[PDB]
């Protein structure tokens, strides 16, 4: 039978629609996933406002339904991590190790692209959908082509705990230890506590920063940043300006001098130099939210030798980090099982995207 | 107390050629007798600073008179002056980031220091003034600490050419080896060809840098990038906002991707984002010039991964830099002798002030 | 002059415990009235250096009297001591390398001879004679008289100064070794040869950095079963006999799947066994010997065969005053296992048990306490 | 389709070589011919006579594409290439930390023949497969390699001489300088050794900014060379020095007494392994770049205190990055090949250019087709 996946779709005027899709055969070079769970992202909700139609989701996990002729190190019942960077391997930025601004295959910085399953492969009201981020993870079946997924082996795998390392945690994981590479002992300040916040907390603990502040408007995630392992909390004011009252307070809380680190992942543009205030002379200061708009800044904030980056998807080398992650998750570091606030059922995504919005959740995943 | 003929910006905008009382050393203080001034761009700016200075920051000079404890200089001794003043026991010295000391720079922390020699050893009007930077270079004798001071030993020494390390040449070096590290065989944008602009060219053309793409709106300043290392020169529009304009031309000139580094020292506020528009995704943007203003950035220009750095003085650490940086100029890397454009006397600083803004010189430097 | 109880190594092998004439300090000096002292094999061999010694180079205390020139400092003032006392103006002070200072290092400075890192030397007498104190500290002693950069200033209620007085050495080394010179990498996988006083801090540094695979090597097991208190994820019992460790090199690689670790510490104080972390370690990982060889030793030069990374640091890269109070937050962040590290405590006239116990390998540390 | 006979040096695993004919067969799908122009000779093709096996000799070369497989896209036939001996597979643990130099698949060193050489049975001697040593065997005027070992230039009047040299001994001298080292400006640098490696070592330390570069070798000859490409010191070594523990007091004595910044050993004497080390101050830095593989003796007090020493393979060649680079430096009079070619050879002169290296005569000597 041809394959009906029952799907979020996207349709490119503001809305989304549960419904289905029609899932082609793989190509030599493709494999059909069946998707566990997905989890959600920020962006996903952004994603509504693209102006054109597309199978949602850029987070999951799942199971080899099928691969393509050409596939040798997959088989059906694998299971496989879903990532974004898909990346083709011989461009100069993969070749300077930057998997994820690959030149050609990048959704981010080359978007769709030879990354993307072959586009008619994906069907809705019968013409070619495209997949978010060359995934579509939202869907019973994925359609994926073999540089997105990372196999792994795990007896009584928790699929939802697995499904959030494909954005989240890889992002918010990579900001802290392939970006900012912060050092045992440090301070460390993340302004926003959210999907990516929290990871980025629990990478500071991982990295073993010795105090992490974190700040953010809604009390309810101050509470999980303490679960996650920061050591103080600042509740911020949503009319502080450039969080310049947050870093007195930083200040303050250090003794008299900015934080080492500070990462900034609350969605708001305003915000983007925000960690620059947070942090000494000679400190790093990591924007992770990504902003494409003007904004004023105050030159000042940049004096004196702060490092200030703008990382994409934590500097993610997939079949190199997601082992990795999947080791200290194992291991117990990495507490994916905590930040999966609540399962939902696909017909449910709308409830999952306003609790993540009205912060309720660390995150919320579709289980299929 | 000794009467020094000396530069006195009066704080209105204005300065006068007059005379300044020394007075005689403190135990950790130093009389130096300064051979030749070179003067930078920010000389200018503190025409404007609101308080009488004696200005200059850059010189070197021959200790007349040595203070109590001073155990490592005498009268005699050829010197280089610094502003660093660095204490050597804070935080930020022991980082060694001793430009950005956090009790004795006159940047960082005045705003005044233990950098200052005692503020009653210099007096015009009945009154105390203070020497810019803590150092007052534009003087027949200066008042400093020792920690202003670095000892070298050379046979015929050309003390102009030694002058312009204090500040242009540090900053323009310490800016590109120091601060962005520059690899051997990248890519780098320079925009502004002035007193540190060519130092950073000289600097890139010292690390080894493959492509060396020169920037101004001055064809003399293109001219003379020539000489320093520039293999390439772009004449910049004064009306292109943001140099869109130039960096088409340098993907165009590069062919098709940014350079691996651009450093920015245009002095023009609005320019502060430019060398992010010049660089590849994970490349190395450098703003030399320093703005205290606010400005409207396209945060576009921070995507992707792109590292950006405001830093001061080159990381300068005088007593480990200058000495490099003197034998770099006598093993003929460093071309201090072709960055003297001219010498003026004391008593025609405007004509020196007036060759600067229009664009006449590399440096000019005051000799006495 | 006060009168001080102090452990006194004789140069002929013996020590005793004794009283030391201990002067005022001059004014970059300081006295400390010290409440605790750690114990390793360095305070051993001190008995044989052929000079009468103040022993002691680890410990923690309390200020009791400051010189004219010292600002920072006053009497009640809780301290740690470091051995590195650096002096802030040479050039590898100036590199942020304070602990191979080339002025005041007692290791690479002091020469047979001591530093300006020593407090002045008739400011402390046994038998009417000046005394050298041991790294520039003397902390066997119930009062030390040092220098101001020997003291790093502390602020705890109900400080553990037992738990305080072993940051001075081992666990600066262990630590050190992990984040300042491997810059270990969070994720990554590591072994550790060794697990004594060293070796158990490498452990618990590897763990505090977030490596995902941590495997401990001793010929102890008991060492072994200590090791997974502080961390380890995978426990291999060398066999003493094994020339180079090859055969644990072997054991590694199936560890962790077919490939080397990507970092391996050496702990072990076995010369021959100085080029062992190069064999655990994949092509391009890091190889850090902190051990200190003085020995000649025949290496098989295959063992660096390509781009490992080997480094021989000192004292953990140790600058003390930067150093020393992340470590306290790490240790009172609960991160730091200090208080597990004290496996005894002595009196200092039990000091002959204490180093036999020691020599025995009964201890993780043991600690003098007044 | 045809069977060339490619006139080539074949090692032939008794310690000796001989210029014969080997033959090269039709490329499969991911492989190309390449007609090569010039082959530099590597003290490393010396060592090769010793492996015990027969090989096509020369890893260092530069040619034009003769043939191209049928699934190679972005090179025809009259191409520009240079040759490169790590041909990645792009895919393994290694290439994805960007290191491929050292391909857990397909290095000729690390791995090995492997998937980096071009299938066994297309290059033939005494009727059965013969290996092509390090993936390329470039002493030859025709070679079967894979599309991994080719870096695609266009240079109008390329000197080939020049670029066939950038294969191994200039990557790996610049590589070791600028990739291991990570030489900083201004910093004072000790090369030990002033051969085909050594002087490129030199080279880049010079192309990098040091302030001091202290060149050392036994050879009088060497050390005007040296002089050529950079060396602001000079220091003729005895061969009696064991550690060179002479030089290394003379290093101090030059540099006001303390040690250098960084350290290269390029000297192909097992013994001289550890020189590096007391070479440096502490918390120098020490490249030891022959590769030695057997048992010394070293004192380890060299490594006291906060030394890094590393031994790299190929200078951490990235090929399809590195090379193109180099040929910048090339162009714009950096780098200067072209005065490191002392003299050029016919194919059946190569036992002369073998002594003119061994007797230290040369910079580096290339044989042209
Ligand atoms: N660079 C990348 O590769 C990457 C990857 C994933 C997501 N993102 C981006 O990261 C951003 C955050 O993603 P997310 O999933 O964590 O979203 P989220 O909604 O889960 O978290 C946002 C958090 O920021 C908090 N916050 C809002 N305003 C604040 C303020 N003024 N001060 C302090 N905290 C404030 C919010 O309460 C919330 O907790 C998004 O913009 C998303 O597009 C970037
Ligand atoms: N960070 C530090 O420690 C430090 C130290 C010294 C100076 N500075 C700062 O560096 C800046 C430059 O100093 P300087 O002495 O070189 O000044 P300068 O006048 O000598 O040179 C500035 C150059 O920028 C050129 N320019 C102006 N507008 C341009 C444009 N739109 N595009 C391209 N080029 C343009 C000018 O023609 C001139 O050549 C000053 O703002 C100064 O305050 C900083
Ligand atoms: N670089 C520095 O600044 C510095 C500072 C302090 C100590 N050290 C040195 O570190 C070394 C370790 O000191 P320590 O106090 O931990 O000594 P230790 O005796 O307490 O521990 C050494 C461990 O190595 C184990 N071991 C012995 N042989 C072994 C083998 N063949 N294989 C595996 N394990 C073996 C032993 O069982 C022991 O547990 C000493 O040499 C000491 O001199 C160096
Ligand atoms: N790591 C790598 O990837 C790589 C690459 C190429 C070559 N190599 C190795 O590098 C080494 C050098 O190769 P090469 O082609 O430059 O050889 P070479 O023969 O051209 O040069 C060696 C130099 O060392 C000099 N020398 C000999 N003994 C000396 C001594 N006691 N002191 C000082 N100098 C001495 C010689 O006079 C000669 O000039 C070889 O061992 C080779 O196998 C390694
Ligand atoms: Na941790
Ligand atoms: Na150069
Ligand atoms: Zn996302
Ligand atoms: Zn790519
Ligand atoms: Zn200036
Ligand atoms: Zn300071
Ligand atoms: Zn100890
Ligand atoms: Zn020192
Ligand atoms: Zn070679
Ligand atoms: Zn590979």
């Amino acid at each position: 039978m041809s394959i009906q996946s029952k799907s979020a779709v996207a349709k490119g005027d503001g809305s989304f629609t549960i419904t289905h899709v029609t899932v082609a055969e793989p190509k030599a070079d493709e494999l059909l996933v069946k998707i566990k769970a997905a989890g959600l992202c920020h962006t996903d909700y952004d994603s509504l406002s693209w102006g054109k139609p597309i199978v949602m989701g850029h987070e999951g996990a799942g199971v080899v339904e099928k691969v393509g002729s050409d596939i040798k190190d997959l088989k059906k019942g694998d299971q496989v991590l879903l990532n974004w960077a898909t990346p083709c391997m011989h461009c100069f930025q993969c070749q300077e190790g930057n998997q994820h601004i690959c030149e050609n295959n990048s959704p981010v910085v080359a978007g769709h692209t030879p990354g993307h399953a072959h586009l008619e492969g994906s069907q809705w009201e019968g013409k070619p959908i495209e997949r978010s981020f060359n995934l579509g993870t939202l869907s019973e079946y994925a359609l994926v082509k073999e540089s997105a997924v990372v196999k792994i082996e795990e007896e009584n795998l928790n699929f939802s705990a697995a499904s959030i390392i494909s954005c989240g945690v890889m992002t918010g994981y990579g900001s802290v230890v392939n970006s900012a590479k912060l050092a045992a002992g440090s301070s460390a300040v993340i302004l926003g506590c959210g999907g990516v916040g929290l990871n980025v907390i629990n990478a500071c603990e991982i990295s073993g920063a010795g105090r992490i502040i974190a700040v953010d408007i809604n009390p309810n995630k101050l509470e999980l940043a303490k679960q996650f392992g920061a050591t103080d909390v600042i509740l911020a004011d949503k009319t502080d300006v450039g969080l310049a009252n947050v870093a007195e307070q930083v200040k303050e809380v250090l003794g008299g001098r900015g934080a080492d680190y500070a990462f900034e992942c609350t969605a708001i543009p305003a915000l983007g130099a925000a960690p620059l205030a947070m942090v000494r002379n000679a400190g790093t200061a990591v924007q992770v939210s990504g902003i494409e708009e003007d904004i004023t800044i105050d030159m000042r904030l940049f004096e004196w030798d702060k490092i200030y980056i703008n990382p994409l998807y934590g500097k993610c080398r997939p079949q190199i980090d997601f082992p990795k992650l999947m080791q200290l998750y194992k291991k117990g570091d990495l507490k994916l099982d905590e930040m999966i606030t609540k399962e939902y059922k696909l017909d449910d995504l709308q409830q999952a995207l306003d609790d993540m919005l009205a912060g309720k959740n660390a995150k919320g995943v579709v289980v299929f």
